[PDB]
């Protein structure tokens, strides 16, 4: 109902919904997000201003906003593959040549992003989105948030994402480096592609799953349906101490991450 007709819903959230738009004209399809400002408007000016610094072949295109009253329209690239969470079967996962693909993708977007010292900090499959030849985009700068500018880095305070998908220094430290969070959840997302299941309801001293990884026990049940060359790189991956876990021009020259598996279109 704004030049483009409101089609189908496609993610009705908490904020609002995204639609998919279609322009009767041309034909052409978008994803339009529509916030109700009365139903916050600081973290939603803060979402455009972040996503019209963005450009990039594995983040979702902003094409522009209009205000209406109360009412924001995000207009957004469509993609039509919808969520890597619906490629993911249940304790079951994905081919591995399948995810490994998925992973450069994801990568590639987050190397762009903290190249251009934003932060995501909410990486998990729901926020990962596909396009028509299954290309992968990362969704949704509603918690991003600049931690690099003028070339000095903040530290983070503020605990937000999702909690399996969290690395453990944001439950318990004050503050804390953005990069290392980015890619802890990464991770998570590469243990759900090939296992199927989460590891952890959090990562907590408290919690019993992520007790036994960090006793090494891979003889259960996420990690077991593993594979010993992924599972490498996820022992690099999901390291406690913040410092000492692997980043990403590391990540690049792991073993599986440029292991041979997959075939052209
Ligand atoms: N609820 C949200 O924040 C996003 S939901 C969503 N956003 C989308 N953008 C493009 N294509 C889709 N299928 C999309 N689905």
């Amino acid at each position: 109902v704004e030049d483009w007709d409101l089609v189908q819903t496609l993610g009705e959230g908490a904020y609002g919904e995204v639609q998919l738009a279609v322009n009767r004209v041309t034909e052409e399809a978008v994803a339009v997000k529509i916030v109700d400002m009365k139903r916050c408007p600081e973290n939603i000016k803060k979402e455009i201003c972040i996503n019209k610094m963005l450009n990039h072949e594995n983040v979702v295109k902003f094409y522009g906003h209009r205000r209406e009253g109360n009412i924001q329209y995000l207009f957004l690239e469509y993609c039509s593959g919808g969520e890597l969470f619906d490629r993911i079967e249940p304790d079951i996962g994905m081919p591995e040549p399948d995810a490994q693909r998925f992973f450069h993708q994801l990568m590639a977007g987050v190397v762009y992003l903290h190249g251009i010292g934003i932060t995501h900090r909410d990486i998990k499959p729901e926020n990962l989105l596909l396009d028509e030849r299954d290309n992968l985009k990362i969704s949704d700068f509603g918690l991003a948030t600049v931690f690099r500018y003028n070339n000095r880095e903040r530290l983070l305070n503020k605990m937000c994402g999702t909690l399996p998908y969290v690395a453990p220094e944001l439950l318990k430290r004050r503050e804390f480096h953005a990069e290392p969070v980015d890619v802890w959840s990464c991770g998570i997302v590469l243990t759900a592609m090939l296992a199927g299941e989460l590891p952890w309801d959090q990562p907590s001293d408290s919690c019993q799953e992520y007790s036994d990884w960090k006793e090494k026990k891979t003889y259960l049940n996420p990690w077991k349906k593993i594979d010993s060359a992924p599972l490498a790189l996820l022992h690099k991956i999901l390291v406690e101490n913040p410092s000492a876990r692997i980043t990403i021009p590391d990540i690049k020259k792991d073993r599986w991450y440029n292991k041979p598996l997959k075939k052209g279109a």
